[PDB]
């Protein structure tokens, strides 16, 4: 019953130790992988992917534990939802596909996820892309009482099991909905393809899949910021040249300036604002497209 | 079917302008207010005011829109739950018993509406004693990375509703009981009374009042924010002689020195228990507030 929103591509089962990748594939030239993030699954990228497609090998990735990826058992420090961790088991499923040098463009979790694999595996990576986030670290830093409020989500996920997973059990539809619609900038859920959205419903309506996600967030909070930490305190400075682009009215925009930040954080930064919430695929597809081709090309 | 935890203590429903507080008052003596906090009730303070009904009139109150008080309907400021509006509700509640002038001891959201009442209409307490809490200002400026995940529901029970109303309605029993548990020294219910912890899951169960709680959090992070933020500005402070009670465990820069801040008379000492000194620690709670009470 769910749609197939990437007419064309082929679908492809990624072996790798940590378990598999799901990832539809497409298009040819050089490898460019494309990471979603919360609470969302690889469709988000159905409307700028085909752009991509045009010029690159596209492969658009469910994280691991998301959508259809397997769910390796997270334990006491949520080690396999740690961005580092979930970096090398990418990087892992691209040397099955051949792909040891690939440009990397990431949302949210993925964009967490691509950093830190550009901080702990630059050689890997052409250009790297992050959508509408600053690090990890950076989130934590700045976390006061106006933040706290506006990324509630970040401490509140963060909790222990099964706190977060025991209250969103009662109705996750409106869960994954809430938070869909309030990091647009409409405020509603039109600017998502209703065929998306019902991905990212079925998605949350496993419990084991919503217990992921918070393992995610555990990570954020603790071994994640831990990981940022270290490298910022050590000076490590992202070498890989990169694109940040963030939505004038997303979650970024709220903590600081991002183009600021993200100098802190890599060496060859450049920035550029999207008039869009956080969901920046969906909510400006021919803006992030284009913004990504140039970048990439 | 609830259990009678303050043997002898009458049981009164004070009419107000906002409201019917509900309230168990025993003893006699002079008038001493005891205030509950989230997620629990009056009866939160069934093991202490025994001791304190030997010296005083303890009046126990559910807070305003808590226990079996009434719920008086909020707005889009959440007036009725900013502890300035619950403050002078339990002065006009105060005031249906002849009591104008009386000690007051808080814990938790009820410490809230005290040294706010404290700050607003301070001839109207002769001693104040909070219990585990520093004020509201203080711990916003606080907040941090540790702070954000330790007082997660401070933002969380914060956000607009229905989003905090429907996701507590996921499992009120258990998040109630989590609350409770994961606060105390021993990480478990075993500090508590099964009869009154059955007291705060009841109450717990009724959506009415667990949109009321989320209303005082919603109050908690702007209004009574911006109230503290006037009063730290202007440096005003507490002029009623002040007693500061904390947990060793569940919150070293001191409360002491933090309240010193807002008060200018303010004792304190810590006492080894979780969040929930009145039912964690009862004896030394009870020893304490004794001696700065009479």
């Amino acid at each position: 019953d769910l749609a197939d929103l990437f007419p064309g591509f082929g679908s492809e089962w990624i072996n790798t130790s940590s378990g598999r990748i799901f990832a539809r594939v497409g298009g040819d030239g050089p490898p460019l992988l494309l990471l979603h993030g919360f609470p969302q699954t690889h469709v988000m990228w159905h409307r700028v992917a085909p752009k991509l497609a045009e010029r690159f090998k596209v492969i658009v990735a469910d994280l691991p534990g998301y959508g259809w990826s397997d769910m390796p058992e997270s334990d006491e420090q949520h080690t396999p939802y740690t961005k580092r961790a979930m970096a090398k088991q990418l990087i892992e499923a691209m040397e099955q596909l051949g792909h040891v040098h690939f440009a990397l463009a990431g949302h949210d979790r993925g964009a967490r996820v691509s950093y830190r694999l550009a901080l702990d595996s630059p050689g890997r990576l052409s250009k790297l892309a992050v959508l509408d986030i600053l690090p990890t670290y950076e989130y934590w830093q700045r976390m006061n009482r106006a933040y706290a409020l506006k990324i509630y989500h970040w401490s509140f996920l963060a909790q222990p099991a099964p706190l977060p997973e025991n209250l969103l059990g009662g109705d996750p539809d409106f869960y994954v909905k809430a938070k869909l619609a309030s990091w647009t900038r409409a405020g509603d859920l039109s600017a998502f393809d209703p065929r998306a959205v019902e991905h990212y419903r079925i998605a949350f309506a496993d419990p084991m899949r919503r217990h992921v996600m918070c393992e995610d967030y555990r990570a954020g909070a603790y071994a994640d910021f831990e990981h940022d930490k270290i490298d910022v305190e050590a000076g490590n400075k992202i070498p890989v040249p990169m694109l940040a682009l963030w939505g004038a009215s997303g979650i970024a925009q709220s903590a600081a300036t991002p183009l600021d930040v993200w100098r802190k954080w890599a060496s060859d930064v450049q920035g550029a604002p999207i008039e869009s919430g956080h969901f920046l695929p969906e909510e400006a597809p021919d803006q992030t497209a284009e913004a990504l081709v140039r970048f990439f090309s």
